[PDB]
């Protein structure tokens, strides 16, 4: 299982690995099968929305909601599921999903020179942050779930949470 | 301008023409330029939603909101903008957009045998009607606009509104 | 690790099975699982300009009369990637023979797409869609000189019966 | 207006003709020119999961024995959009009958794609590719109960002669 | 009707112009407007495996020093279809010469995508993106034996200046 | 595990080899095998708007002068997914140097696509296509300031000899 075998990053927390589960533009929500590590269909979103970013997890992390720590990587061309990307955290989306702390790192790929000058949350166009928050605010509405979006934190805050999640993993597993 | 030159349908109101502006899966919202009849970008949706149906207008119609009557055609493979489809109305979505009556016909293509037994609103899976209503409920949320979804009418009601819109066009233009 | 051998046939057999997808809807490339390694392998490029009309794969830990894992076709609105696991509800079975071999294939819908919540048996599928699937398997190997015979469609109960047979066959051959 | 009537048959007929594309390679939707309106119109969704193996259209200002514009079928590496004009070199012709009507089709390559610079006649096309095109037309209307008959392929010389005949037929019937 | 002649250069020249798109981002096919009819036409297939990095088109009712309509590149997140009109804000201009011809091209953002609300001048564009556009035009005709010289980028004010020049040139040649 | 170490070089080397695909035709993303992890990893986004003109990968259990697995580049009509195995016939070899290192690449066609049945050597490939591949490799790292040198193409005989040498080098370095 790639979640357990891969390190959290080559230079934590400045550069982490993102293990992508869902490419931008997908309406299918994929997850990793915990037994086998194969990709598994979790569900088809109930609404005609698509993931606005490549979406995945940071290996060897664990979070308050009892899952690996989520990461969103802005890719110009989406990658395939189960692709590793070297990513620089630039911010963090604060949200609760049904009372669980479900925060998500926002990151850019180190190896696309397009994003060389994106280093903090203030470098992202605000319409783009709004569209991401709106997606998570409404994507489970027809399943009757409520999500609360609490805002965006900056790069420093993102990196602190990554360190916290790396420590939580070490506790729970070994 | 195709809006003025084409008849409303070969067998109104059982079979109408749909002039498609937006193929299913588009985030770009297109309209017809009224001067030239060329396709024009109206806007990019502010949220990562895609049109869940091929979306267009019925030629030579006019509606209470001061626009051609809208029609949504369920296509398995989306068509290109400015394509004419022969469509059978099977229902109607009732909604208001900023206080304007903005109802939209739901239809299936006559020439796809997949839909041969779809003749009324009750033949559509309810999750699919929900996803369409949810799209129109939220797609302008970040533009600060409010839309109210009032429910779905059946095929007979759709066909009555089509006749009304065909008459309204004749009044206003000639 | 070979997914075919390592995954259970499903979480609630035969009402819900796992489909391990090999070929997404819309592909002209026909992929298979490499027997030795479990990697995806190109079997062939179809000789005609036809595309797979459904997401196509196998049920893990099954064996059928034709000497292969039992095939399953899953109706997906948006195709998945190869090697994706889908929890699927069987709703019917296509009966066909390919060069003397019984090459029947389960038809299924995904449990986690609410669009298909009411599809529970073969009669819930538009007839034109069943015909398009059957026509595909009737003709897709015509230029390879192969003849296939479509024998018709069986219902959900029959599909479930055959899944149980295939699971038992696997146990006898490998277990 | 109607591009079918407004555009010349080609800049150097019959060596180079215009192909007015109606259906891009890969489409399961079959489009046709209103022929009175001029705008693209959905004729049908193919009943089988087959896709057009070439970019398909008509030569402007032509008329053929079947009572329609002359079908041309251009090999493109990347498909174009409907209503795009391509300068095309005829390299052959598919002889077929559809419902008894002579429904022959020109096969051509784009002048402005150097990939095909050395394709000049029907013998330059891989045989498997000619077979895939013929098989598509043999079977694409099978579920509609129509019968087509594939009679074989003619060479570039024959295709060019037929183009000139179609140009003459248009003049007699309209001009 | 020919869109190039019938549409105004824009609703609020030179702050907002119309871009009539001929080539969507991601295309290897290079399309143009047919001079006589206004239909889309394949100009060529690029000789190298490069794709247009931006949606590419022309400003209606303009004429430039190189004897063609003035070209405009629009940065779109999702590409449009050919012959689509986009209201665009010019933010810069690429200066380049193609075989002795001044072939400068306006860079613009769509007015109706809020993603670009803060892009108002050449300095707002990531440098790597400008380089990728320039590299494309530097090399895309290399195998055709053509040499192009990239002279650099001008700012929004310069782009607007040139748009006004191009509008005047059109009036003098056709009006 | 790591498919690079687990899979044989081919079922009938050097006439038929396995190509383990890392990058599908059309990708601007350059992927590489963790080579220790085994999972697909993004190496870089190409700095220019170029796309891989072929499906690109490596031959398992090979090692080459450049200190990596032997690059193979399979002509597919429909691209495959990363980590797919294709049975491939070598028809030639591209000789090139990258940063001074001998970075030669096998060119191959799939055994199971009848379209390429008559492609057996480098002379069977359209010259424009060989030029497009070479131009891609000549220029794709230009904005990274790297220099590559294209030295030309060898025939099938030469490609096969090099495959055997690479198989031997792997054995010496690992086996
Ligand atoms: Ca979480
Ligand atoms: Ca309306
Ligand atoms: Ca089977
Ligand atoms: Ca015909
Ligand atoms: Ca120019
Ligand atoms: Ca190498």
């Amino acid at each position: 299982n790639p979640f357990h075998e891969l390190e959290p990053g080559p230079e934590v927390p400045e550069v982490v690995y993102a293990l992508i589960e869902i490419p931008k533009g997908s309406r299918n929500k994929y997850e990793l099968d915990k037994k086998t590590g194969l990709l598994k269909l979790d569900r088809v979103l109930y609404s005609p929305f698509f993931y606005p970013v490549d979406y995945g997890i940071i290996p060897q992390t664990w979070y308050d909601d009892g899952d690996p720590f989520d990461i969103m990587v802005i890719m110009r061309e989406p990658v395939y599921p189960l692709t590793i990307i070297e990513a620089r955290p630039i911010g963090i989306m604060k949200m609760e999903d049904s009372g669980d702390k479900d925060w998500k790192v926002l990151a850019v790929p180190v190896e696309d020179p397009y994003f060389n000058d994106w280093k903090d949350i203030s470098d992202v166009p605000k319409a783009f942050l709004d569209e991401i928050a709106h997606f998570f605010q409404r994507y489970k509405e027809l399943q009757g779930k409520t999500t609360k979006i609490e805002g965006w934190g900056n790069a420093e805050e993102a990196k602190r949470e990554i360190l916290r999640a790396i420590e939580m993993y070490k506790e729970k597993f070994g």
